[PDB]
């Protein structure tokens, strides 16, 4: 006496694809700043501080990239193997 139930028609045919994707300011300037070779440091530079300018991006060896400190922190306690926050240097824009 177990009764283990199922169900199943087949074919899974349905298009999430209603996204045209992109649609931000495009030909903006990065320079990729040195890492861990398990992941790749990014930096949005400009010109000194000023103006519009954007932050520091992290690239994720899984491409799950990380735009601030905080989900970086997170990424690493929910994603074993990856390695610390201490030697990403996020202040490579600061002191």
């Amino acid at each position: 006496m177990h009764h283990h139930h199922h169900h199943s028609s087949g074919r899974e045919n349905l298009y999430f694809q209603g996204h045209m994707a992109s649609g931000s300011e495009e030909e903006v300037v990065s320079v990729e700043l040195p890492a861990p070779s398990s992941w790749k440091k990014l930096f949005y530079p400009n010109k000194v501080g000023s103006v519009k300018k954007t932050e520091v991006v992290f690239v994720a060896p899984t491409g799950e990239e990380i735009s601030n400190r905080k989900q970086l922190e997170q990424y690493l306690k929910s994603h074993p193997g990856n390695p610390a926050i201490a030697e990403f240097d996020w202040t490579t824009s600061g002191t």
